[PDB]
């Protein structure tokens, strides 16, 4: 018995049923990592409040709330089975979730792993494109909970902070992409536009020089690579309310522009978020989609399959764990690379814990 | 011997002298693609004409005037060479230079291309990465060409539209990278950061679903996976026009953020135009250059030579047309996508003028 390798599977979490969204956005609205709010400590409770209403409506619109903690945990055991098979020089391996905004926090992961007395631990970011919304308010929670327990790890820490490229991955992509265009008629499957789409970032994230734009850009093209170009493809953002800019083209005026010109077959890929999340407008609002389709004449919008929802998922996640252990790495060259622009002072506190880190 | 397959080779060109400035500038402010103003044949001549002076200062500063000219054609020599013995059987190729904005002019090597009765005629642009601003407006310009003469075409056309991922144009760039690292000191190498910077575009344009930023994205990301992520990098965007909002982050104030964050040795690349074009501020102008190294310290900021230039270029030239020519393609799958909100009724005319050409 007793665990020798830590996995810490990162992401930002999701509420697991319409009660916790209150608590979920609270969080999320008190993140310095991700925003920066005058007077945010009084602030974010507020705002939690007044969103808690649409945002439980959106995730009702979608189920009732979001399956990340059972699909990521199945996905975890799964990369477990294959780790003690792959290196069984790392032997009992262990994975732990750690969301941010959500039990089980990444904080209580932290302490659990402690009291575990872990050989090593790695923080898996399970975004694979790295934006400092991201992945990097999850690193810098790493370091901002040993700041504030004044205490050092009593374990080996690396990360895997990225892998957008990983070619299981876009093997997964590329599969689920085929899956999905063979529910479109075969007369029209040569015509569907495939609109990739992830979640937008401000242009002043953007403008700072947030690497996440380029990263996403790169999973793209190598997943079209793999389909060999055989559909049009773009890239499009899914934005939001608030009239801040926001990096476009947003995902519903692009569907929208597409009808208008003619382009009556889409299929969506969420190509930058791996779980289940909220939908657009034209596939939830009925008076829009109508309105569109009668304008328009749109015959056909799908969504491809979440990859979290998959197995040889599992199997990109443990090959990755396995390549960083072979490789010895504390994190990725991009990683000791602040943004031109960072503000934040802990990103560089951050970085140094994960290149400073014993071995 | 007498030519059978023609190969014009589009770009905007550049004023060879600073005499060629204002009629380089006119002929840029007067194109419908590329931009929209009110009282446009008007406001154009004037524009153009204020312009002017500063522009002539910009070229003086790199030389006295755009080598776009010579270098293209020496290319296209290279590629000629090496076409004739790869592909036997397309017979005498004979390259043409396109240029927007300066003689020779398009329009003027498609009347010449008609003359010399060729077989075959292959749009082959020589921005790697597509955007509407620059490929579609050359493509554009050989519509609008037929169009505007009232003639249906003499020969067969086809396009090579966009590469933005060709292996031995980023062998290229990776080598190019490797020669400019050496010019640091030894103990500075692997500190170096790779600044990937390259011509930004307006918001407006991004946002109406330009695919050139995440094409360029693609190139560099090819680039640091061939270089093995050796060092760190961003993907910056240069040289923005005038007060509109433009993609960033920007390459001067990334430049600035990044020394004011203790990164002394910055390699600039030039991942997006392949010849000798306007440099930064920093590069520039010494009282900037000057505050710079005294309130941060900046130790070498270096600039990667074009692709020019190279022999092994005139290799990616012919090595791509001579896959075209394989291939049988009319134009890339992308190519019969337009923008999502596309506003410009010639780019559909333009695409299916490529699809429908005979063979
Ligand atoms: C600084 C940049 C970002 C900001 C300011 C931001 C803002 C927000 C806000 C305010 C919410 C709570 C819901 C609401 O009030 O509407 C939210 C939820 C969410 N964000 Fe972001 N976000 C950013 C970046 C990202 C990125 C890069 C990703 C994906 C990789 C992402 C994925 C999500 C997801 C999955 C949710 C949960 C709700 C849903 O499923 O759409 N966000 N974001
Ligand atoms: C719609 C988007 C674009 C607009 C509106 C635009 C605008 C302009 C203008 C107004 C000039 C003349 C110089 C001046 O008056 O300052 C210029 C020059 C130039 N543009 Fe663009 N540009 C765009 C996109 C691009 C792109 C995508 C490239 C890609 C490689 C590019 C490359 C150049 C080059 C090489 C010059 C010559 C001056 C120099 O060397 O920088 N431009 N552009
Ligand atoms: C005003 C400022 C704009 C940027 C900034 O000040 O940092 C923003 C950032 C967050 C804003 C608050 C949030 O945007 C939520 C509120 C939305 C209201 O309709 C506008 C005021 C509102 C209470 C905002 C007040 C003020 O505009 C804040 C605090
Ligand atoms: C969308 C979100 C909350 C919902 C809303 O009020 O529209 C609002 C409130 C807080 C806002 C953010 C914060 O004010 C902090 C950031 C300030 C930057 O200048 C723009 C992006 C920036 C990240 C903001 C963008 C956007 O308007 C936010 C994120
Ligand atoms: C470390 C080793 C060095 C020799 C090589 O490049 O093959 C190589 C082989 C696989 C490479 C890795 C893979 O290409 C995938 C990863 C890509 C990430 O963005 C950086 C680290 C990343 C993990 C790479 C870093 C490193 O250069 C690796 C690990
Ligand atoms: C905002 C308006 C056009 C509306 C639009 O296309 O968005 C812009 C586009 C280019 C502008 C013109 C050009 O910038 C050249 C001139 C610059 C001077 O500072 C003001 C007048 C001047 C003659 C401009 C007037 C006006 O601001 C124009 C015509
Ligand atoms: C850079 C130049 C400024 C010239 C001057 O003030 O002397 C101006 C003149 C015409 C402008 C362009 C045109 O107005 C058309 C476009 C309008 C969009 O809102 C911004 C980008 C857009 C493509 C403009 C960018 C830029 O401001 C241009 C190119
Ligand atoms: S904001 Fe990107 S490194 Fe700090
Ligand atoms: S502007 Fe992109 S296709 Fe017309
Ligand atoms: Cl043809």
């Amino acid at each position: 018995r007793k665990p020798k390798t830590g996995i810490l599977m990162l992401n930002m979490g999701g509420p697991e049923t319409l009660g916790d969204v209150h608590d979920f956005l609270l969080r999320l609205f008190l993140d310095r990592d991700l925003m920066t709010l005058p007077i945010q400590n009084k602030l974010a409770p507020f705002i939690a409040k007044r969103r808690t209403p649409k945002i439980q409506e959106q995730y009702r619109r979608i189920g009732g709330g979001s399956p990340i903690k059972i699909w990521t945990s199945k996905q975890g055991e799964g990369m477990v089975k294959l780790l003690d098979e792959l290196s069984p020089n790392t032997a009992p391996h262990k994975y732990y979730i750690g969301f941010r905004y959500v039990h089980p926090l990444t904080e209580e992961a932290i302490e659990e792993m402690e009291r575990d007395g872990l050989e090593r631990a790695i923080a898996f970011t399970q975004y694979p494109q790295y934006s400092c919304s991201t992945t990097g308010s999850s690193l810098n929670a790493i370091y901002r909970y040993y700041n504030q327990v004044g205490r050092k790890p009593t374990m080996k820490w690396s990360t895997i902070d990225r892998w957008p490229t990983h070619h299981l991955l876009i093997q997964c992509f590329a599969d689920h992409i085929l899956k999905e265009l063979d529910h479109f008629p075969l007369e029209k499957r040569s015509e569907v536009v495939i609109l990739f789409s992830a979640h937008s970032l401000p242009m002043s994230v953007v403008n700072r020089g947030d690497p996440y734009p380029q990263e996403v850009s790169a999973t793209v093209q190598k997943v079209m690579e793999r389909l060999e170009y055989c559909n049009p493809y773009r890239l499009v953002w899914q934005s939001k309310v608030g009239p801040m800019p926001w990096l476009g083209p947003q995902t519903d005026e692009s569907i929208k522009g597409l009808c208008e010109r003619g382009r009556k077959n889409i299929l969506l890929v969420p190509i930058a978020f791996t779980s289940d999340h909220i939908q657009t407008l034209y596939e939830l609002d009925i008076e829009y989609s109508q309105v569109l389709a009668k304008e328009c004449g749109v015959e056909n919008i799908r969504r491809a399959e979440s990859l979290n929802g998959n197995p040889l998922f599992s199997k990109a996640l443990a090959d990755l764990v396995h390549s960083h252990i072979q490789s010895n790495e504390l994190c990725s060259k991009q990683l000791t690379l602040s943004c031109p622009l960072c503000v934040n002072p802990v990103c560089r506190e951050t970085k140094s814990f994960f290149t400073s880190q014993q071995l």
